[PDB]
């Protein structure tokens, strides 16, 4: 040891100066574990302590390398004794090896020497080297810097025990499982309960301790709680009230026809009726369905309201307002320029002192908005009057000229498409200190969901929220004391959604595989939970649940700052084990990983349970407190394996490591509250407990030592500890006599004195001894580790003398090698305390003499000169009191060590005795008496070593073994006072063992003696009583019982009847014990084959249950009665019956156990009434007996039995009612049953088919009266009609009867009609939520076209209903208003418009029409980018040629009308059509000709079929008469059609030729024709010089003329 006291200060001074010659501070730490050499020169790390950055420096010098390797191999040593740390508590790793036991402790001792130290610069890197390796991977890998300044701050401010010890002084119960010490960690966190030491020690070592505390069983209590309320309502999804967006050309449309619109503001309008949130269900506040809610402030009572606006109008002109019916001149547009109309504002929404009493709330749904909208020709609508219609007036009128949903310009329009443009909204959510429940909405559309946000202020209450399966972002800000609960009921089942509702369903495989947990951000699937506020809050849990089953939730328990989670369950505790396996594989699925599950469960009567489950193996443990009793139930995996029914202990604690279940607590034996011992336990089997810990209080312990010392030498093997749990009444902490207690190796036993306390663990040799032990006096500190042999070594304590006494040894001192005594420097003084005579062991004390000298040193004895005996041995002086006055022989034996080698040390030395003082060695050497100490046996060696022909055993730390041990897996005995080999007969205290003669070891089982039998079992204790060997049972009887036998050789007993105080033998002629069956006085026995004894009460011999008499053992036959329960057993064959089954005239019934049966049961006989005794004559229990032509009511179902007593099947009529008897299980049927298409009802309480009228709990059904069958379709009910549908359930409409469609009507609604009986209704309407019907003269409704006040309606001929907006008649589209009366014209539908021609009886046509905006080409389907059939499409800059009618169209794609010229030629379109003209046209006056063909007007000459006419080229008029063009002349008719003859112009009557008539003329050209006849048509006239017509009288070349002065023409 001085040895490293020089090494020390050896490297300690070179690392000194390595540190001055590199200018290194106090502040850089050598790294000894990283040293390279690399040619020659050493390089050595040194971590900067207060950054952690690394430096390296060279040196030469080699005694750094070199101790590093010293070191590093001693920490190693000891980082293979600890297991781990969980949170800084290290695990240790008990080793019982006595080569690990002896080499950890060197190594231990080493390195603790150094770290305790105040140089201390390579103390504390020596120190810190060891906790980086202790709690991390080692100083050498560790490179990060903040990680090693955390480390490095860590080993320097704490401290670690490292040398060997168990309790470490704690005083508590040890629990080594394993070989981990578990013990003082757990309870630590069941003391304290740190979140990181609890993860740790589930995550590390697999060890869940269950806790108890009020507290946590309270919480659980209201999550389970909540969890059952809010999972079980059967809410929408968001929008099923406001409407769904539909994605129409990649925006958003929320409505898209005027009464949808409308009507969305009439949902709006309930916000004025029922403020911001229905209360639906009585239990759960709901907001408006779209409701924009953007604050809800509970503290204040009050709500704010987000953004829900609508787009702008501006301009317009002629505003008038008649009827409430705007009307205009110039319409107004809207505008998405101008600020929007917040439509909330003319809603008078009371958004505060609010009611907020109920605890449940659904968060709203709605992301602000501003509404776009769209204006379209819809017509009809000028009658509308909804709250939606008074709504948007008052919008309207809140915002006057900005606003107007309905106008007329010069067609009436309206709103018509509501185009929602949404922003992203955060809902805060300001929560009070009481308790609130939430339930995020489901939202459909993506677009709106991720838009939405929730951002809760914690306060501390408790809150749940109920995730969606479509996540919402939410954010939580912790608050200090809340608590926070998420049911993931919807995550974590497959959803669906029917009929816009949400059910759950299946479990869905893995979805909690990954459960990210963060410090400030949960991930639960697809929903994730962000977290702000008090986010470092080490204490806090959050919890997850859900419901498993109808009566089992889950709660998994979520610690946000310790990253870490873990599983409970709670339910009633008999439900859940029943089900244990199979609500074990709904957590599997979910893909939870954690090995250990928690009970944890408050039932309605307020009694907790609390218990732990192995996942893997399914063993459960199950504590409680009945009526004061404790309970503990540990479950096999549904079937019950051990119960304590009272469990007599007080402090219980439970805990599970891996699926080993542990029970600690204080039990007081004899019931005294001053002898407290304390229990460690691992239930196993029914009968069989397993003790893995005892400590010892001071009272417990001395009586402990009490029965150690009187062992007898038993006081060694694992089994002198079930001798002491003996003779302390142990088994009282459970109650039953007979438990197998199980001490096995780790076992520890660790009593306390007033002095300190001692350590006992059992060996893999399945033996006990001394693990470690402390005590201290005044002024010395005894320590003994199993590590050093055993011995005391006494140490001086500070706070000068070393005193010793041999009581502390009392009853230890057998496990006792040597005590050594070790003063230091400052020891003048040895004080030894020999006088103590109550010991049975006095170990050889040692006076280690200081290495270093002192300057005096003085033994002192309190016992007399004349008692000693002085002896040299070596260099060693040797004192010895033998003390035989006595009847015990105390021999005290006395050793200085090698103060003969030191002639200076030799006389320093003064021993003082009681009656002389100041004596020196000198002196006692040359005048106390001397002796000669041979001791051949105090040797050095290892196993059985053999001196002086006797045999000796030397044990692990080559002592002396003494007493009964085990050794090799055989039983020894040495004896106590000489410690050979004993051979041959023993007795130890009572019971008497046996050693082979040969061996040495103890007899094990059967075997022969000198002549004898005799039996020993595998402990080697003599049995008294009958076993079985190689000739069979015989009986190893007490002494003096057959011609005095001494105790346990088989004995003579034959034919006769052996009664081992309460059990029966039989032995046979030979005196050896008979089994099987056999018959013995003419009377059956059944004898055990494994033990010899007779059965008694019902036992199963292969598979067949008999009955033996418990008195008399013998068989029983016949009838019997065994715990209240009635059995058959043959009165030949005693075989008891089972099943069907008849017994001299009778039938009976045996279930499975071969117990009576009583009821109703189908056989191959019939279905019998087996029955009570004393029912009918007087029967016996369970006989079929008669019951003719009866109802049986069996407490519980009903029965009819026909003549024959047998119960009736199926449809039966009794007595005037109808009854329906199960097929299988011949009982009455209840409620609806339908025997064949037919559908009955049996009242629940009679079992009699329903006849008549019946209300069943809703509706209202009728059942034939002779039947019993519910009604369908038109029925008749004495001369009244009524409908019903085809469940049966009375309707209440209109219906189709074989005379047209009837309403139905309800009560008193003429003339008190009965409700549901059709009625009269003559000339009127009935307009019946929706549908609209109109009923004609004998008041059946009419169906088909009809007109009723000039308003033309259609009504559906297969309902009798009214048709509204665009339908679809015999193929022709037709558009009804929302009243249901035709309308025609331009109408928008969709956002195209199309024409229904009034010409057309309103059918929807193709063509081109007059809209308000123009002449459009309503075209057929896919004309121009497959457009809709009539809808208005685009034709800009070209003509269009339709069904022989020809129009052009500008660059607004409407007709152009009236006077056109189109590139190059004149057009003329009816003002009235937009059609070309073609043809003959008089028009505006002037008369014009258009192409036939191509409808351009005619310019200049053309030849009209048959007639030639010239069209002015400047006004395209059809020129008449006299009209010159290019200069030429030319006469026209009054009808425009050129003429040829001789006709009158200015000049007068000039010719108008043919072609080439003169100077190659034109063809009706006026020509010069002078002086000469024409004579054309018959008529002749002759033309003067100026190529004129002459009239009057002339005289023509001598002939005279008469020209007619009106025409010109000869009439002579």
């Amino acid at each position: 040891l001085i040895d490293e006291f020089n090494l020390l200060e050896n490297v300690s001074d070179e690392l000194y100066e390595l540190k001055k010659l590199n200018n290194l501070d106090e502040k850089y730490l050598i790294s000894f574990e990283d040293i390279s050499k690399n040619n020659s020169t050493y390089s050595v790390r040194f971590i900067n302590k207060s950054n952690g950055e690394s430096v390296y420096v060279e040196t030469e010098k080699e005694i750094f390398s070199k101790y590093s390797e010293h070191i590093t191999k001693e920490i190693s040593t000891i980082k293979n004794s600890i297991i781990t740390d969980v949170n800084g508590n290290l695990l240790d790793n008990i080793q019982l090896d006595h080569t690990s036991q002896v080499n950890t402790l060197n190594a231990a001792f080493f390195i603790q020497s150094l770290i305790d130290y105040s140089l201390n610069d390579l103390s504390t890197s020596v120190k810190v080297q060891l906790y980086a390796q202790l709690f991390s991977t080692g100083l050498n890998t560790i490179y990060d810097s903040i990680q090693l300044v955390n480390l490095i701050s860590n080993a320097v401010n704490d401290t670690i025990n490292v040398l060997p010890t168990i309790t470490e002084g704690i005083p508590i119960v040890s629990t080594i499982l394993d070989g981990i010490n578990l013990g003082a960690a757990i309870k630590e966190l069941l003391d304290e309960h740190d979140p990181l030491l609890k993860k740790e020690l589930e995550a590390k070592v697999g060890v869940l301790a269950i806790n108890m505390s009020l507290s946590i069983a309270a919480t659980v209590a209201s999550i389970v709680g909540i969890g059952a309320e809010v999972t079980i309502f059967l809410l929408p999804i968001a929008g099923i009230s406001a409407g769904i967006p539909s994605l129409v050309n990649n925006e958003l449309i929320l409505h898209d026809k005027a009464t949808s619109v409308v009507n969305y503001f009439n949902h709006l309008s309930e916000s004025k009726k029922y403020g911001p949130l229905k209360t639906e269900d009585d239990k759960i506040l709901v907001p408006i369905d779209d409701l924009v809610i953007s604050e809800i402030d509970f503290n204040n009572n009050s709500i704010k309201l987000g953004t829900c606006n609508i787009l702008a109008m501006e301009g317009g002109s002629g505003h008038t307002v008649t009827g409430n019916i705007d009307h205009f001149f110039s319409s107004p547009s809207i505008s998405s320029h101008i600020p929007s109309l917040s439509i909330y504002s003319a809603i008078g929404i009371e958004t505060e002192n609010l009611d907020f009493s109920k605890k449940i709330m659904m968060l709203p749904n709605a992301p602000s908005r501003v509404f776009w909208w769209e204006t379209g020709a819809v017509p009809g609508l000028r009658s509308l009057e909804n709250d939606g219609t008074r709504l948007l007036d008052s919008i309207r009128d809140l915002y006057p000229g900005k606003f107007y949903w309905r106008f007329y310009a010069f067609f009436d329009y309206a709103i018509t498409t509501l185009k929602p443009v949404y922003e992203d909204t955060n809902i805060k959510i300001k929560l009070d200190k009481d308790t609130r429940n939430f339930i995020m909405p489901t939202i459909t559309t993506n677009e709106i969901r991720n838009k939405l946000s929730y951002s809760f202020d914690g306060a501390g209450g408790t809150y749940s929220l109920l995730l969606s399966s479509y996540p919402i972002s939410t954010n939580i800000n912790l608050s200090k004391d809340d608590l926070w609960i998420f049911n993931i009921d919807n995550e974590v089942r497959e959803i669906s959604i029917e009929n816009g509702t949400i059910k759950k369903g299946k479990l869905i495989k893995d979805v909690l595989s990954k459960i990210d947990i963060n410090k400030n951000k949960l991930i639960i699937g697809n929903q994730t939970i962000d977290f702000s506020g008090d986010i470092d809050n080490k204490d806090r849990y959050i919890f997850l649940t859900c419901e498993l089953d109808d009566k089992i939730s889950l709660i998994i328990e979520i610690n946000l700052v310790a990253k870490s989670y873990s599983l409970l369950l709670s339910g009633d505790k008999n439900y859940l084990i029943s089900n244990l396996s199979n609500t074990i594989e709904k957590i599997n699925t979910l893909g939870l990983d954690s090995k250990n599950i928690a009970y944890n469960y408050t039932d309605e009567s307020n009694n907790k349970y609390f218990g732990a489950i192995s996942k893997t193996s399914q063993k459960s443990i199950i504590h409680y407190k009945k009526d004061s009793k404790n309970i503990l139930e540990f479950y096999n995996d549904s079937t019950l394996e051990f119960n304590s029914k009272d469990f007599i202990a007080e402090d219980i604690n439970v805990f599970m490591k891996d699926d080993i279940n542990t029970i600690t607590g204080k039990y007081y034996v004899d019931n005294n509250t001053d002898k407290s011992i304390d229990f460690s336990i691992s239930l196993v089997s029914k009968n069989q407990v397993k003790v893995n810990g005892l400590y010892l209080n001071e009272s417990v312990y001395s009586s402990y030592l009490d029965f150690v010392k009187n062992s007898d030498g038993h006081h060694n093997t694992s089994n002198f500890m079930n001798l002491f749990l003996d003779n302390i009444s142990f088994w009282k902490l459970f109650g039953f006599e007979n438990i197998n207690f199980v001490i096995d190796k780790y076992f520890t036993l660790v009593g306390k004195t007033n002095l300190g306390y001692v350590e006992f663990i059992c060996d893999n040799n399945k033996n006990i001894d001394i693990y470690f032990g402390e005590w201290k006096t005044s002024s010395s500190k005894s320590t003994i580790f199993s590590g050093n042999g055993r011995n005391v070594v006494v140490e001086p304590i500070y706070n000068t003398s070393l005193d010793f006494s041999y009581e502390p040894l009392y009853g230890i001192d057998r496990y006792i090698n040597k005590v050594l005594i070790a003063p230091d420097l400052y020891t003048s003084l040895i004080n030894i305390n020999t006088n103590y005579y109550s010991n049975e062991y006095y170990p050889e004390i040692i006076v280690l003499n200081p290495n270093t000298f002192h300057k005096k040193v003085n033994i002192n004895l309190d016992s007399s000169s004349f008692e000693y005996k002085w002896s040299t041995e070596g260099s060693d002086f040797i004192l010895v009191r033998y003390l035989e006055e006595s009847n015990k022989k105390i021999l005290q034996k006395i050793r200085i060590k090698g103060i003969l080698s030191n002639t200076q040390s030799f006389n320093k030395m003064s021993i003082d005795f009681k009656d002389i003082k100041k004596l020196s060695l000198g002196y006692i050497m040359s005048n106390f008496k001397s002796f000669n100490s041979e001791n051949e046996l105090d040797r050095d060696h290892l196993g059985f070593k053999i001196i002086d022909n006797k045999t000796y055993y030397y044990d692990e730390d080559s002592k002396l073994v003494k007493g009964l041990i085990n050794i090799n897996n055989s039983l020894f005995y040495f004896d106590p006072i000489e410690f050979n080999l004993v051979t041959g007969w023993q007795t130890i205290n009572g019971k008497k063992y046996y050693f082979d003669i040969n061996t040495g070891a103890a007899l094990t089982s059967y075997k022969i003696i000198n002549g004898k039998h005799f039996y020993f079992n595998n402990d080697g204790v003599m049995q008294l009583g009958v076993f079985k060997g190689p000739d069979g049972f015989e009986y190893f009887a007490p002494a003096n019982t057959q011609n005095n036998n001494i105790e346990g050789q088989a004995i003579v007993y034959q034919s006769k009847f052996l009664t081992l105080n309460g059990k029966k033998y039989y032995f046979d002629n030979n005196s050896k014990a008979v089994t099987g069956w056999r018959i013995i006085n003419n009377e059956k026995y059944y004898f055990n084959p494994n033990n010899a004894i007779a059965a008694v009460g019902l036992q199963v011999i292969d598979n067949n249950k008999y009955y033996f008499n418990p008195d008399t053992a013998i068989i029983s036959k016949g009838w019997q009665t065994v715990n209240g329960s009635r059995y058959y057993f043959d009165t030949d064959t005693a075989i008891a019956f089972n099943g069907y089954k008849t017994i001299d005239g009778k039938h009976f019934y045996f279930d499975s156990d071969c117990v009576v049966k009583i009821g109703v049961f189908s056989t191959s006989n019939g279905f019998e009434y087996f029955a009570p005794a004393n029912t009918y004559n007087n029967n016996i229990e369970g006989q079929a007996i008669v019951y003719q032509s009866k109802f049986l009511t069996l407490n519980g179902k009903k029965y009819y039995f026909d003549n024959n007593s047998k119960a009736v099947t199926g449809l039966q009529t009794i007595d005037s009612k109808k009854y329906y008897f199960n097929t299988n299980t011949a009982e009455a049927a209840t409620g609806w049953q339908t025997i064949d298409g037919k559908k009955y009802y049996f009242n629940t309480n009679t079992a009699e088919a329903a006849t008549g009228w019946q209300t069943i709990d809703g509706k209202k059904y009728y059942f034939n009266t002779n039947t019993a069958i519910a009604s369908t379709g038109y029925t008749i009910i004495n001369g009244k009609h009524f409908y019903f549908n085809t469940d049966g359930i009375m309707q209440i409409g209109v219906f189709k009867g074989p005379n047209g469609f009837e309403y139905f009507a309800p009560a008193n609604t003429d003339a008190n009609n009965i409700e549901g009986q059709a009625i009269l209704y003559q000339n009127e309407f009935l307009t019946l939520n929706g549908k609209k019907y109109y009923f004609g003269s004998d008041s059946k409704a009419v169906t088909g076209w009809r007109i009723i006040n000039n308003k033309k309606y259609y009504f559906n001929p297969n309902n009798a209903i009214a048709a509204i907006h665009l339908c679809t008649i015999n193929n022709d589209k037709y558009y009804f208003s929302y009243d249901g009366i035709l309308q025609n014209g331009y109408i928008t539908i969709e956002r195209n418009n199309f024409y229904f021609d009034a010409n057309n009886e309103s059918k929807m046509v193709t063509g081109v029409f007059k809209g308000p905006n123009g002449f459009e080409y309503f075209a057929p389907a896919n004309t121009h980018n497959n457009n809709i059939e009539g809808q208005a499409i685009v034709y800009q800059n070209k003509f269009l040629t339709l069904n022989g009618k020809k129009y052009y169209f500008d660059n607004d794609s409407k007709a152009v009308t009236g006077w056109q010229t189109i590139d190059g030629k004149k057009y003329y379109f009816n003002l009235n059509t937009a059609e070309a003209a073609t043809g003959w046209q008089t028009i505006d006056g002037k008369k014009y000709y258009f192409n036939l063909n191509t409808a351009e007007a005619a310019t200049g000459w053309q030849t009209i079929d048959g007639k030639k006419y010239y069209f002015n080229t400047n006004t395209f008029i059809a020129s008449t008469g006299y009209t010159s063009i290019n200069g030429k002349h030319f006469y026209f008719n009054t009808d425009g059609i050129m003429q040829i003859g001789v006709f009158k112009g200015p000049n007068g009557f000039e010719y108008f030729a043919p072609a080439n008539t003169d100077a190659n003329n034109i063809e009706g050209q006026a020509i010069l024709y002078q002086n000469k006849f024409l004579t054309l048509n018959g008529k002749k006239y002759y033309f003067g010089s100026d190529s004129k017509a002459v009239t009057g009288l002339r005289t023509i070349d001598g002939k005279k003329y008469y020209f007619n002065t009106n025409t010109a023409v000869a009439v002579t």
